[PDB]
């Protein structure tokens, strides 16, 4: 009846218990002590963290709870605007863009992005093929190079050329610095340079994207990217198209929502494979059996079943956008025991949900891809790395097609060594990633 | 590509090879002679018995094969209905009951059943503590008294009081007579009367519970309160009754058989008994075992897995091909063709376990992670695997642990193993003498 809550320390409330730069991991330990639900207060706010499948199934009821824009999302909204990720469900542009963009993110639509994803995936393989004997790979760095370039090419036919550079394209440098500033604002005279840089970074981003939109309208070119689709699509509901300003925000939004979530997933998957050589072997065996052509076809990517299972299991242990926020649309009672008032906030703690022992068995820390051999049997709302319902990840199919393709090619072309015996260090920002994860690859010398 | 087949008897096909009191043991000898797959036919039917991990791993692929209701399961369905064990995976009540009952069978849920399991376990140990010096124990008989009573208390808070009688409670008599009849079919008046004794009692307990409004720690409470997350519907009262009958039918003899075979292997291997008794003495430091103490009985758990490796008490399960497919690159099958997994023979696969497969060595389970996928399958497979796996193991670990703490055992008759076959396996006539260590209980 009364909601569990950690010890409060006078006016600091529960704040002294989260003195870390890894709040999700610390929250997971509080959940281990207090259970499926706890309230957490700090001087400014009140939130409630949910961890069990039984209560998350209720939180995922869209007639009762809707997506809440957390303080992180409101800060990201300063450059992501009313793009899909940082808009409220009730905003007109949320619904218009959702309806217009769904068909361009479907599984069927991946067939059209496939050649551009293969283009960047070949650049990564060649990079690693061309390393001399004494070098090594920086995993999350290379994966981020890949996902940024893939989203840029597939999103608006623009090449950041990240594998040609030490220093990223100026757009990228400004987007990542703006994102970093947005997240750093959470924990805050001498912030005047921060502010001016943020405004400069926003201007860099808007100018380039507005310029690419204007160039495309002026040429009439039609391409296999999302920009063509947004320029020509009309919302079936209102009959209206997106305006140019919103199309820019969607472009920025695809990059910010997709770049690190997807690179983190590839990095965590490669981490789990090198730490479990028998799993790596089974995945590599499938890659060799399936990828018989010089470059993978769309159909071959879809037959990489075990590779997909490895990605799902990496997502189960370390979902790379680890928490999403919801608000009660109306007064309601959660689980028959906890009364909530209209507007009360809930946080879904995804990694902890994914460790619910009543669903997955007592062995939740083990890396076992076989858990996903029959997806249809997993209980409803037990596995939620893509968020929920109409506010779920629109990029799901794109992220999985990209990651499946890339990991399959990695496993086909190289043998991997965890030459430093890397100790997992999970950095938390908007996303999760195995910071400093490094490997050596040994070419299998299989021609592209 | 050509599949072996044992002797045929004209129009009787292979049928007469199973007109024996021990058909699974006869099938194992045929597997010994014919290898990893053989065709077995009867008048209106065909099945293929599989024995190797290589072929059984493919049979366990749920995109290709699903559970088949064997003839034994269809006969058991006369009294178990559309409860979980005797339903097709595609029947609406299978998915509904599965979704609702899963969380009440997890390892976590054993925490809420532990006190009632302890109640019945203490009754068993107390019975043995009270035997005079001139007496012995009838092992499978006492293990069946314990598992029936535990499943009755944890399933629907009802006491069969099997340790208070020579002749079982009437429900038990009708259940075991009803099951024997269904197995002998592989009578009719009595069979209908035994079904009615079962339904009457179980329907009345359900009706009494709904009337009182009482909430217990049993499976009935969970079933009365649960709603299937997919449809939002609850199970109706008729299906709840079939689930209760089902828990008793599917869990009583398989679990008591496990406990009987484990004690058998321990008295036949004194060094293994002594290592298990030393763990039980170290871990079970209180007069009443706690849930956490049971979980620390790791070698006892290994002893139980090894007993299940040699004589898995539900020794065969049946599958059907979902679509046309080729098994092991050599054996083409058609949609609906049936496979039988011969578990005891799978568990004797020398390519997995080494050449010493007949030895009782609990240390094979030291590291569960090294066992190859689908090599060890006493609980069936996938979403149609035993839902009671955690309940059976918690009960057996708890009770074996207590047995080993409180008594020393003597195989006073130098018992010769005789495996009786019904729906399940057991060591018929296994008897022992237990001398108390006089440790508070
Ligand atoms: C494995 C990689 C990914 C993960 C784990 C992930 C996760 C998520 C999550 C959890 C949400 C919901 C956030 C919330 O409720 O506040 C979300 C929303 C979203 N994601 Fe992803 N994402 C991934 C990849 C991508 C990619 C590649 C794209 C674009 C190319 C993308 C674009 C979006 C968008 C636009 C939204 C907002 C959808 C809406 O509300 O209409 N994501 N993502
Ligand atoms: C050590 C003892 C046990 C063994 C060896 C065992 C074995 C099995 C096997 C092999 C199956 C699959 C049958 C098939 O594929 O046709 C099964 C299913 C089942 N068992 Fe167990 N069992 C044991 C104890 C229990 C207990 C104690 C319960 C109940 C409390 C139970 C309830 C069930 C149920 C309900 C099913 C059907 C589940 C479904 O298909 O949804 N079993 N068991």
């Amino acid at each position: 009846k009364e909601m569990p809550q950690p010890k409060t320390f006078g006016e600091l409330k529960n704040l002294p218990l989260l003195n870390t730069d890894k709040p999700v991991q610390a929250l997971m330990k509080i959940a281990d002590e207090l259970g499926e639900i706890f309230k957490f207060e700090a001087p400014g706010r009140v939130t409630r963290y949910l961890s069990s499948q039984r209560l998350i199934k209720e939180a995922c009821d869209e007639s009762r709870f809707d997506k809440n824009l957390s303080q992180a999302l409101k800060f990201v909204r300063d450059f992501a605007g009313d793009g899909l990720f940082t808009s409220w469900t009730h905003e007109k542009n949320w619904k218009k863009a959702h309806n217009i963009l769904l068909p361009s993110f479907s599984q069927q639509a991946m067939k059209g992005y496939h050649a551009m994803m293969v283009d960047i995936a070949v650049q990564l393989v060649q990079k690693w093929e061309r390393l001399n004997a004494d070098e090594h790979i920086e995993v999350p760095e290379d994966m981020t190079r890949l996902t940024l370039d893939t989203i840029g090419l597939c999103g608006f036919n623009y090449r950041f050329n990240s594998f040609y550079r030490d220093q990223p394209h100026p757009f990228i440098t400004s987007m990542v610095r703006a994102l970093d500033e947005a997240m750093n604002k959470l924990q805050r005279p001498a912030y005047d340079e921060n502010k001016r840089q943020f405004q400069e970074d926003i201007k860099v981003m808007n100018d380039l994207v507005d310029k690419i939109i204007a160039d495309r309208k002026a040429s009439g070119e039609q391409s296999d990217d999302l920009l063509t689709h947004m320029l020509n699509g009309k919302d079936p509901e209102t009959g209206e198209p997106l305006d140019d300003e919103n199309i820019r925000y969607q472009i920025i939004t695809f990059l910010i929502a997709g770049h690190e979530t997807t690179s983190g997933l590839l990095s965590f998957a490669l981490y789990f494979l090198v730490k479990n050589p028998h799993v790596l072997q089974k995945a590599a065996e499938e890659a060799a059996r399936v990828l018989v052509d010089p470059v993978p076809s769309y159909k071959q990517v879809k037959q990489l079943k075990y590779v997909g299972m490895v990605l799902n299991e990496a997502l189960r242990l370390w979902p790379t956008a680890p928490a999403f926020s919801l608000y009660a649309k109306e007064d309601t009672v959660l689980g028959g025991e906890y009364p909530l008032e209209k507007g009360d906030e809930l946080m879904v703690l995804i990694p902890q949900l994914h460790r619910d022992k009543t669903i997955w068995g007592d062995d939740v820390e083990e890396f076992r891809p076989e858990r996903f051999e029959n997806p249809s049997a997993i209980p409803q709302h037990a596995f939620k790395p893509w968020g929920n319902g109409q506010r779920a990840c629109i990029g799901q199919q794109f992220a999985l097609h990209e990651a499946t393709l890339v990991l399959g090619m990695m496993l086909k072309h190289f043998d991997f060594e965890d030459h430093t015996n890397y100790e997992l260090d999970i950095k938390e920002t908007l996303t999760l990633k195995p910071e400093g994860f490094v490997v050596k690859a040994k070419s299998k010398k299989i021609p592209l």
